[PDB]
């Protein structure tokens, strides 16, 4: 029994729409991607599959590229590796670009012939390319890979034969660059790449009725705030912590489009957000570059080198409600954690939880599970008053964002009962 559906919007090609009420953290849509895979960041560390931070991971016999968790996450994983395994092994050590991998994997899909339940309301050739809104460094960053591509796919794809005919690479990878989905594990960090055709129908807003979270690879769409019915269903593309301009930046370089949400148009929070004397954070803004290198590849140690230097530099000056000193903090924080320095780690933690209830509004995963994290944090350190707090506070976010359909709510309740034999 359906909730939504496709439509031509206003101007900007299809859309999604609801077609019943629905209320604050109801289950619209549910999918598993039709193409996945670890990105290059995460690559190694957690499994080809079930994309979980993991001990002991035995690689593909074969191309001894591939991780896998267990013996049954190999074999499920085997339907889609089946073809790539060849040509993972002719590129050792020389590794290729995820939106690469990632197209192999749905050519091979699109030539089983398998009713994707991923599709079921958009095609993957349905999906927006922008041919001809695209630049020029853009058009010719396309043809890069596809050269990229065909020298890697040598073993697997000779000609145009093995391909889908009304298919052209070029194309493709149009569609790729708009309309992949990053996937992010419990702690909300980035684990994969995938495209989930329906989902792609939702459009852009920086204050949606919609959020999206990864119970693993599985994809969750649920709703955030009433909604009438005939409403447009939107999801925000971005990270919340940018600035009208950045926004706008990314938009245009990576889907070519201006925004309409009122916040961009009125400059929203942008005040607070760079509360404070430019030219600390201009060089502050600067180092996370190179900072965030070293979290997606997991360096922690290093990032905590670059972390504490500045928070204690800075200390004096700079408040923490302004979002780059915030996300340096947010990542002293995920440092701690990651090395064990627990004390420090909550010292730091605790200190972005006010920045978050403004910067993430209503019911939003990502405050949702920072607030969990700290709470967790708490919890460890025996400071369980303060604990239950934020835990049911936490809860009652992810009641709406996660809903009884993701596994990290079981964890969490868990959590809130063992707090309370502590309270006893
Ligand atoms: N909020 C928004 N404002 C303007 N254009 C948008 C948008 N969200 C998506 N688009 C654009 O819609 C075009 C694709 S149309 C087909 C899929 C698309 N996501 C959709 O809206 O149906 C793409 O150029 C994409 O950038
Ligand atoms: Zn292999
Ligand atoms: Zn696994
Ligand atoms: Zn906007």
């Amino acid at each position: 029994p359906l909730k939504v559906e496709k439509f031509a919007t206003a101007n900007r090609g299809n859309g999604l729409r609801a077609v019943t009420p629905l209320r604050p953290g109801e289950l619209l849509f549910r999918s598993d991607p039709l193409a996945y895979t670890v990105c290059k960041g995460s690559r190694g560390v957690v499994c080809d599959r079930c994309l979980l931070g993991k001990e002991k991971l035995m690689r593909c016999s074969q191309c001894r590229v591939a991780k896998y968790c267990s013996a049954k996450c190999q074999k499920k994983a085997w339907p889609d590796h089946k073809r790539e395994c060849k040509c993972l092994k002719s590129c050792k050590p020389r590794y290729p670009p995820d939106s690469v991998r990632l197209l192999g994997r749905v050519v091979f899909k699109l030539m089983d012939g398998a009713p994707s339940e991923s599709e079921k309301l958009y095609s993957f050739y349905d999906l927006e390319s922008n041919i001809n809104k695209l630049t020029e460094d853009r058009k010719e960053g396309l043809r890069q890979l596809v050269m990229t591509f065909q020298h890697f796919m040598r073993e697997e794809i000779q000609d145009a034969s093995q391909l889908p005919p009304a298919f052209d690479l070029f194309e493709a990878f149009a569609k790729v660059i708009c309309n992949s989905f990053t996937i992010c594990n419990a702690e909300m960090q980035e684990v994969g790449v995938g495209l989930y055709p329906s989902i792609s129908l939702l459009n852009h807003s920086c204050d949606p009725n919609c959020s999206i979270v990864f119970n693993g690879p599985h994809l969750l769409l649920r709703a955030v705030r009433d909604i009438e019915v005939g409403e447009e269903l939107t999801i925000c593309y971005l990270d919340m912590l940018m600035t009208s301009e950045e926004r706008r930046k990314q938009l245009r370089d990576q889907y070519c489009f201006e925004c309409d949400c009122f916040r961009c148009q009125t400059q929203d929070k942008d005040a607070d957000m760079l509360t404070g004397d430019e030219q600390v954070w201009k060089e502050v803004q600067e180092s996370l570059k190179k900072i965030e290198e070293l979290k997606a590849h997991w360096k922690w140690e290093q990032v905590l080198a670059m972390c504490q230097a500045i928070i204690s530099s800075n200390s004096e000056r700079l408040p923490d409600i302004n979002i780059y000193q915030l996300k340096v903090l947010d990542c002293a924080m995920d440092a701690c954690i990651n090395l064990g320095l627990l004390e420090e780690a909550l010292f730091y933690g605790t200190r972005t939880m006010e920045p978050y209830r403004i910067f993430f509004p209503g019911s939003h995963p990502v405050r949702g599970v920072q607030v969990m994290k700290v709470g967790k944090l708490q919890l460890h350190q025996g400071m369980f008053p303060q604990a239950m707090k934020n835990l049911r506070l936490a809860f009652d976010i992810m009641r709406v964002t996660h809903g009884r359909e993701h596994s990290l709510i079981e964890d969490l309740i868990l959590l809130l009962e063992e707090c309370d034999a502590n309270i006893r």
